[PDB]
């Protein structure tokens, strides 16, 4: 006997409810947009209809992305995701961004479906708070046979969220191993781990983490693909990719890219004792040829009233494309990234009345913080709307003076684990660096120019390690994070200084017209 | 027996009739400020009650560059000069830029004192309108002597200015010798060569025009010293330079700088036969410890009334030295070019679908005339922009060929280290000159921002491509030997006022801060 189950799943959808352009920046000519919840109810109902065992899986960062989130907190999550029936959720990073409390009273109490991690451990009073709010694992009914699902957060959470001080983030596969072995005893001879940290750690579970059938990842933006692909996203393997296990076996690992933008889908093959004895799919793309559900496109044009507030007032314009894709802002220089450093610069300079920073003229900017482009055809407006994917976690951009040689670490941090699609990638204004990657790590930073402050004309002259220098850069970046664990530490002064949106869509208020340009602030040799 | 002569000599005073800050600019800290005609004055004064034999000569380029000759149109030269008591002047390129009418009324019929050059020829219906309103030379008497003083005018005239088609320039030495020997036949045994064709020429003149005893000239800003010099003027060679004529003898060459901030000062000695025995002197900085007459500065306060509508409205802000020097801007990147060329773009896409993506941008740094201060609160007002841009053109659009763009940097640095204005400020240009390599073949690097495109980067210039630049109409009608453009150009729009163009740029930014950031580069071999 062969039992067979078909694995629909997203990641990172990231707050993209509306049907998105195809770079997931907002949908303008609605002809060629793609995703949206409306678009996936339509396609997972045409595959439930039409296989008998169907799971659909959410492997987390739901929360953040759009003024969906901003207006409606997750609210927005439990009820979509409750409308197309999900199955399960593994907790991302994300969704700990507005703190425990902000993930427990929006979606935990609200959700339908269980939500998963095993490797999240509560302390002291929050422990009965959140008890049974979500799960380490769920074993699920699927048709005569049941199916165990074990839930994983990325361990880096603390340090990209805020899930507060009474959370535990523990080691993914030590979390893993003793639940997945109970679930043996138990008799779930089926088990999927469904998680949120990355596809480096999708691997080693699928390789280490023994009786795990399959590996239902996120948090990478991974597009894997079999065959040509659909649109623009280039595959890092094939889909499903096959990890050979420690214990003999051959175990998928799958994600789908991000933003809503495909359907995960991978059909298996069971032998009655629960192992695969093969698997087969492909991300689906959710294009114009699949139709919005009626239902839920009612549904989404309802609660989108309230968000219209957002996109009334033109703030300006764009004449070019604004690249503020990963790909783009994490490997090289994009011009998302120049346009927010010049926006931070140019808007610390009206404040006149504090003198100690008046003449700052350089800037930092993590390449992760970057969330949406902007697109410039149909004349290339600028509203809020268009600003909040860009910038949607509402920090500031604060004010740092740091000695060079701290400066120096912070642009050998940047590219340290370069070719990973990490966000610790720096954009920069009023700097000049050339990156010789062939180089071994901590000493690939050739050449660091920056713009002098005691000079009457203003040039790029090379940073002295023993000198001391005023940057303009996020909170974020500022309070340590992404590993600059250098500029917390090292700082010699920092100030609170505006907020990161309101800054950008002054600066565009002011400029009117913007056409900002790759000029040659990072290189390569 | 010997007679001693003491020459006095300006050139270049470019309508500096108030008293400058040490670089040109205006006036604002007035202990530190220098020259104007109140301060010479009182230094010509000085000199004369000392010496007996005393002539106050002017090599031109009187004419142009502040709101002085905006509003009086060389009424002011003459007025101020005569208070002086000049005992003659060469007309210079910008005595002819308001035409040849604005050369007559103002200045030829209200000098008090001859104004002379011996190459300049009238033809048609201006020659007896302007017969004896200018003289080849002035015979003047001295003491119990007779000094000649012969007269010269740029070859360059007709390329720079508006002389009209009634004038022929003729070349200097041709123009010169029979002058010069006509005043040996009337025993005039002392001659002066006064004029306005450049240091280089100078020397040539003070070579080659046998019976020539001294030649004071102009149009090179050239500073000669002799000992450690007062200023920020570094000298290109000793006060007199010497030449060695043809016919052996020892003929010293003076210049004196430009903006009326030094007084050249020579003294010769003449043996009874006319020839230079000896000679000595230097430029007198005229700085602060030289009090300004109190009557020609009250004369001064009264003109000035006038002019006062000029300084009322601040445009706007600098935070930066705005480097507008000759000694940077036609030498290497300036950041007041830089300034120039980003509001020239910046404007232009204000407005007509052709030039609506227009990011290239070319500017002659001989036409930025002045800089702007920073300290005192760096205000911007239309009088410190008037001295910048004083000429009345206007920022025209072209289309060229990518192999006349390169033959336009190529004819940039030709005759690269004489000062000469043609060399190039841009906007959305990137050029690397080696400027050991042949002239011609100077241009080791031009990347452009392309237009094709949906991100603008640099790219090397392609030789078949065509290209969008913005630039003074100057350079698009074929100024500063620029003949490529004016005759391979494929279309010419004119644009916008110049000085209309930087003010509301200024205005819209509100604080401005261009630096030096690599768009020019000279390699090491
Ligand atoms: O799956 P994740 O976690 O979202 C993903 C993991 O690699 C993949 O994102 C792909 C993707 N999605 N959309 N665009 N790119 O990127 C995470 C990257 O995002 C940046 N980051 N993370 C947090 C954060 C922040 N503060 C937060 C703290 C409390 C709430 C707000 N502020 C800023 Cl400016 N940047 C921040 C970092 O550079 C980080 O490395
Ligand atoms: O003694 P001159 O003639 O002024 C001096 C001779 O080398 C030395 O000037 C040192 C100095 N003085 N103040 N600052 N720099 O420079 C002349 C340089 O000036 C620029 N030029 N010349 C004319 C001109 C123009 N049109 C005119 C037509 C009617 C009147 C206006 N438009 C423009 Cl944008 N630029 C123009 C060129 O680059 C030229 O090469
Ligand atoms: C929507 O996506 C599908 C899936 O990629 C596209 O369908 C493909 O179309 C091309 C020809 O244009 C064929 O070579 C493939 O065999 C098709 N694949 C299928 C049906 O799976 C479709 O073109 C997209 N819709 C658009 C562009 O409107
Ligand atoms: C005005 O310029 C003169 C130079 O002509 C300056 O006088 C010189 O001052 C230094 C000391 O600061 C002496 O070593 C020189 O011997 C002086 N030279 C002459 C010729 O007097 C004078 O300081 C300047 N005035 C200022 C700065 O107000
Ligand atoms: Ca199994
Ligand atoms: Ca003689
Ligand atoms: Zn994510
Ligand atoms: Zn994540
Ligand atoms: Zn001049
Ligand atoms: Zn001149």
């Amino acid at each position: 006997s062969m039992w067979e189950l078909t694995i629909l799943h997203t990641n990172d959808v990231h707050s993209r409810l509306e049907q998105t352009s195809e770079d997931s920046s907002k949908c303008v000519d609605a002809s060629r947009c793609m995703g949206g919840v409306a678009r996936l109810f339509t396609k997972v109902q045409q595959i439930r209809r039409a296989e008998p065992n169907v799971l659909l899986l959410d492997a987390g960062d739901q929360y953040q992305g759009t003024i969906w989130f901003t207006v409606y907190k997750g609210a927005e999550v439990a009820h979509f995701m409750n409308a197309l029936r999900y199955d399960a959720m593994a907790l991302g990073n994300h969704e700990f961004d507005n703190g425990v409390e902000g993930l427990i009273e929006p979606l935990l109490k609200e959700a339908k479906f269980p939500i998963l991690s095993a490797n999240i451990k509560a302390k002291g009073p929050l422990a009965s708070q959140i008890s049974g709010l979500y799960l380490p694992y769920k074993v699920l009914p699927v048709g005569d046979e049941v199916v165990g699902i074990v839930g994983y957060t990325s361990k880096e959470t603390p340090f990209l969220s805020n899930p507060g001080t009474n959370l535990v983030f523990e080691d993914e596969i030590t979390a893993l191993q003793p639940e997945v072995d109970k679930l043996k005893t138990l008799n779930v001879n089926k088990i999927i781990a469904l998680g949120h940290s990355g596809f480096e750690m999708d691997k080693l579970i699928a390789q280490k983490v023994r009786g795990v059938d399959v590996v239902v990842g996120g948090h990478s933006n991974t597009f894997l693909y079999t065959g040509n692909p659909p649109s623009k996203e280039v595959p890092a393997g094939k889909y499903p990719f096959i990890v050979t296990s420690d214990d003999g076996r051959k175990v998928p690992v799958v994600q789908a890219y991000a933003f809503g933008k495909y359907l995960g889908y991978l059909k298996i093959e069971f032998d009655e004792r629960g192992n695969v004895i093969s698997s087969h799919g492909n991300p689906i793309l959710l294009n114009s040829s699949i139709p919005e559900d009626p239902s839920i496109k009612a549904d989404i044009n309802k609660w989108r009233i309230k968000l219209d507030d957002y996109s009334t007032q033109e703030l300006g314009k764009t004449i070019v494309y604004l690249d503020g894709s990963s790909q783009s802002c994490r490997f090289r220089e994009c011009n998302m990234g120049n346009l927010i450093c010049d926006a931070m610069i140019n808007n610390n300079l009206r404040h006149t009345d504090e003198m100690f920073w008046n003449h700052v003229s350089m800037c930092i900017l993590n390449g992760g913080g970057i969330r949406s482009p902007i697109d410039e055809r149909n004349d290339g407006t600028i509203t809020w709307e268009n600003l909040a994917a860009v910038l949607p976690f509402g920090g500031t951009f604060d004010l740092v003076q740091l000695k060079g040689s701290t400066l120096k670490k912070a642009f050998e941090h940047s590219v340290h684990r370069y070719g990973q699609s990490t966000g610790e990638f720096l954009q920069v204004g009023g700097i000049h660096v050339v990156y010789d990657l062939s180089r071994k790590p901590g000493d690939r930073v050739v050449k660091l120019d920056v713009l002098c402050t005691k000079c009457r004309v203003p040039s790029y002259d090379p940073l002295k390690m023993d000198e001391v220098y005023k940057v303009i850069l996020p909170n974020f970046l500022a309070n340590g994070g992404d590993g600059f664990q250098m500029i917390k530490d090292e700082l010699l002064r920092h100030d609170s200084g505006d907020q990161d949106i309101n800054v950008v869509s002054t600066y565009i208020s002011k400029m009117k017209v913007i056409y900002p340009a790759v000029e040659g602030r990072i290189k390569f040799s």
